[PDB]
């Protein structure tokens, strides 16, 4: 049995010149996860500050950009830190009031501004391919923490009886094929033609290709992503009438999940280009997102190409 | 603060003739919920056997009919008992492997055969309107037990720090209106024409009626039902290519949930008639199911009328 | 597996004319125990009010006399209740600050004043032989609840994973012989001559009678009593320079523990007479106490008789 | 709030030459504490094997010497490790069966044999003054981990709701004076004359010096030591009829506790000389032990001088 704490240190030791700064940051994030886990499991019987405070009170990160807050947060006294964190403290917030799965998403980048000075939006506007690490914590029937630093997707399950995250899989990967699609069809009307065509494709009868597919949409990016990673599948959030540029935030949701998806052998695009290669323009920039099994994402890209929108 | 154990006893004393037999049954079911909660929260660091072995451990039921892995099992209990139980120990079982919400469903009936004799199938084939009690346990981000005996939908939240279920609401009810629909569109192709038309209706742009609706489908009857009860909405599982007569079992899923829905001010039908009044023919009978806010279920019934199937 | 909750009800059913009032009281006490357990297991990370409030808020007892409080507590609106409770919410209080075992003691009596009127000190000054029930909860490495109603000593172990007390032994009894004595020798100087002589006896070398005995003194009546009940032994608190009449309170500590000791096949006396037959004179009356294995208590009585004090 | 995991890392960085090897050892011991805490809190609803299997699971120690059920076992670890560990996985083991306080003791030494070779007994026979670290875990009403590496006695409380040890005090110290003595008077007969005289001293009536003292003896070295450190006091285990050279093992109990006692401003001797300076002769060596407030241990040494044994 190996704990997340032991695992992080073991990976650090593969880098003889590591100083322990990244290890300290990942360790602080897992502590934040335990705190959130505790509060969630006792609703009726915050998250944003919990992670910020937990991280700030530890002089471990130069700054943080939180999905809610319109502006970054510069940690005083941590100007000498080299990493910045972008986070979605509570993904699928809505589900909290109904006892359904929710999650936390995090993305880590090495700052571009000089260490010793205050971070700027420039440190938070780097393309996804610059991520040092990314991960999520899914709080459901049980809790799991999943992350990557570029050498695979490490999955851990929280053991309440011990109060620690235990290694589940050192290199989690999407299964060979997927047969589940996750999308909110309530916004069907203005879905791009390609997405409507893809959904049709998903509903056709064809045993040879595991069709018709089954649909699942929890309402939490993290939870749906997690299920698709474990059993195979695809998550889709295209442009809609309410969100012409897509709903998900490129920097707080798309980039982190795309990094994880790729490291698990999957794919993540906006329907036409690789999510991780998009050069961000603003902190709250939104983007269409299709992520999951490679063959499924490729199908979506095919239909979008073949059935353009006027 | 009031515990479920205390609540059950208080209710018993509202009946001068009560002997405590039903109380012992409701109490055993609550304990079973705790056992399942434990096993589930320990994914890796079933409910069916534990429940049966428990419900027999005290000879508190005349017999039990259960749905286990698409298989229906009947168990013989104490011939001197007057209540019979139908259950779904694990609803949405496949969700267990992905740390997603799952639940338990139970339904109680007073036997029709004379006490002191062995129970027959007739004791389990009564129409839903004869239920003495119905309820579910939802194991998600947190756990809740919801049940009814005819005087409202009582909702309780589990307090892990004390190991007790705490009263949340004595009479839970659907909000005035709903704006969420839950269905597996993967089986779209052979949905009845009315259901396809209803989905279209749900997607039209019309603010005055909260449209387009939002879509959510966790994959667990209990979890989706639970969410729609708390926030309003409708769950649908019509006839499909794979299940010509619907997928849900009339006895272990439809009747119990219908009892709860009506008690909460909602409606439950198979598309044309009231679920609770259907006279069952077999222990494995399946049925189309539409349940949730009344105006939503009425819409489905209407569209099915305006657009019949050949 | 049987829970304390199930057990209490099963015993109630042996009395066809029981109304459930005693069951409700015992049930409320166990809930109070869970509450105390929770707070104790998180020191740094009350008890009196917890039990009073928990019991009062349930209109379950006519009144309560707490070891601390100099006067009884009449529960308003519960004048119609027939039972009164004497308690030691936190026994061995001192040990709480040092992470050592502590406990809760309770004693139940049927009131003597008419139901419907306020209880008086007379209802709390009855001799121990009138107890309807008595028990304790020991909070240590793990927690256990132990009680009796006159038909043996029922022992339960708290299962944190389930949040319930599980039956350990339906009739716990002292082992055939004991070889542990528990006393605070710091107060040796004014110990009665018989007690000094008994201690000498305990220290003699004589394998045939398991001597010399081993000594153990946790500082918590409940914890020491509990260990002696499980492994055999005797607890002693005689008159001392600081407490000429003994330290323990006759009504809140001696009577409850004597009832339990006798029901477990042991003995409890003040050195000359049966504790349960002493007719109390005041609410905070103190008394010498020797309790545990019968042969050991008899030895103490023998030495006290044979070596009187001037 | 600071966790033990964070505290250990902070301490490591106070040493420019640190490589993280000792940190990995202290971290493994802390995890082992959590494992034992779990098993213990689950009495019925061992520490030795779990600890060894764990401390080997990562090849983090050159070797381990342990006391298990009065038996001494030696285990061979990674030849490339430079630290050796001596432990008492379960101290006061018999207390487990009675839900009483128990503990774990550990002692760490830098090996004397060259790294890269197999460890010898010489690596485990060093005098206490060569310890790199010492500490204990007390599992009682609640759990605490206390340790030292030479810069104070660091005390931590376990938070079950988060599964982490939280810093309570960086430099725990005995209060100015003590007024509690802990010893098993059951073995009185052959106590040395000085110890008998000291006990007399403890029982004299003299307010000016807080006498008579109070007596407490839980039966667990760790628990009694823990209490005396927090409230002041002295623990004594001299030579007895059953153990002519004392009962406590010099290596697994005396040295570790002596290290902690001195670091807290206390004293630890065998009655005549400093425990930490004794040169061990065997792995099973036992020794008389007097530890706690300095003035108390000095009194014992004095009485032993004024009243020698033939
Ligand atoms: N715990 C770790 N897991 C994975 N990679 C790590 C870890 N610690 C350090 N590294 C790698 O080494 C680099 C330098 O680490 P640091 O000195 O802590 O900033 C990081 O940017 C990573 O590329
Ligand atoms: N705990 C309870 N909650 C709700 N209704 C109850 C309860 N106990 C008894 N009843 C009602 O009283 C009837 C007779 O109770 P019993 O004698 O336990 O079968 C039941 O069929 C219910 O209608
Ligand atoms: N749960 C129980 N366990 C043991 N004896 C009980 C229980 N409930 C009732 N009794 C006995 O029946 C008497 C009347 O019960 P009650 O009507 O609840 O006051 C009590 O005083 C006891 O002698
Ligand atoms: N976590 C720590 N806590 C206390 N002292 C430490 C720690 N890590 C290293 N040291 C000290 O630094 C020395 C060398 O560390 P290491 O290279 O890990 O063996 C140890 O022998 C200790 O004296
Ligand atoms: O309600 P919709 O439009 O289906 O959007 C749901 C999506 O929005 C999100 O909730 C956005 O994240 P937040 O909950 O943090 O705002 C995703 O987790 C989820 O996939
Ligand atoms: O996978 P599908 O066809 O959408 O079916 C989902 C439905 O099937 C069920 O799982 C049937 O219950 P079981 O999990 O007990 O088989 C419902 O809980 C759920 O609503
Ligand atoms: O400190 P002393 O004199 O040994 O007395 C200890 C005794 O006093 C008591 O603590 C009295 O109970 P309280 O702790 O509730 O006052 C007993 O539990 C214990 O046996
Ligand atoms: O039963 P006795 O002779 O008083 O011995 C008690 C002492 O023995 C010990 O239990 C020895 O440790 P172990 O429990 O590991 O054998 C100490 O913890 C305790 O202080
Ligand atoms: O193809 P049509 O008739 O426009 O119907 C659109 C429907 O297409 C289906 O594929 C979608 O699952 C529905 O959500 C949608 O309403
Ligand atoms: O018998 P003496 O010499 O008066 O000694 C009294 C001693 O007698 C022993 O039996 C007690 O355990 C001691 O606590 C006490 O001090
Ligand atoms: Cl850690
Ligand atoms: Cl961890
Ligand atoms: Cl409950
Ligand atoms: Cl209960
Ligand atoms: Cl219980
Ligand atoms: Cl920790
Ligand atoms: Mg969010
Ligand atoms: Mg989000
Ligand atoms: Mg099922
Ligand atoms: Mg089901
Ligand atoms: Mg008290
Ligand atoms: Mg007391
Ligand atoms: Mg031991
Ligand atoms: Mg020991």
């Amino acid at each position: 049995m190996k704990t997340l704490g032991e695992f992080i240190v073991e990976k650090q030791h593969e880098f003889s010149h590591a100083t322990g700064e990244l290890t300290a940051l990942l360790s602080a994030i897992k502590l934040g996860a335990k705190i959130i886990h505790r509060d969630i499991n006792k609703a009726g019987l915050f998250a944003n500050e919990k992670l910020k405070a937990a991280l700030k009170a530890r002089d471990i990160v130069a700054g943080i950009a939180s999905e809610e807050e319109d502006e970054i947060v510069v940690f005083e006294g941590c100007e000498h830190a080299k990493y910045v964190v972008l986070m979605d403290p509570l993904d699928g917030s809505s589900n909290i009031d109904v006892n359904v799965s929710v999650g936390t998403i995090f993305s880590i980048y090495r700052r571009v501004t000089p260490v010793g000075t205050p971070v700027t939006e420039e440190d938070f506007l780097q393309p996804g391919n610059k991520q040092v690490a990314a991960g999520y914590v899914v709080y459901g029937s049980s809790t799991m923490l999943v992350y990557t630093t570029g050498c695979g997707v490490h999955a851990f399950t929280y053991d309440p009886s011990l109060g620690v995250f235990c290694l589940c899989q050192e290199r989690m990967r999407f299964p060979e094929k997927g047969k589940t699609y996750s999308i909110n069809e309530g916004n069907y009307i203005k879905f791009p033609n390609g997405v409507k065509k893809y959904i049709k494709f998903c509903q056709e009868e064809d045993k040879s290709t595991n069709r018709p597919y089954t649909s699942r949409y929890i309402g939490s990016l993290v939870a749906d992503f997690h299920r698709n990673l474990l059993k195979g599948g695809i998550y889709l959030y295209p442009s809609t009438a309410s969100h012409p540029d897509g709903k998900l935030r490129l920097l707080y949701e798309c980039n982190p999940m795309a990094f994880l998806a790729e490291q698990a052998g999957g794919k993540a695009s906006d329907g036409k280009e690789r999510i991780l290669d998009i050069i961000p323009e603003t902190l709250h920039q939104r983007r269409s997102f299709f992520v999951g099994n490679d063959h499924m994402v490729e199908d979506v890209e095919r239909f979008i190409r073949e059935f353009p929108d006027a």
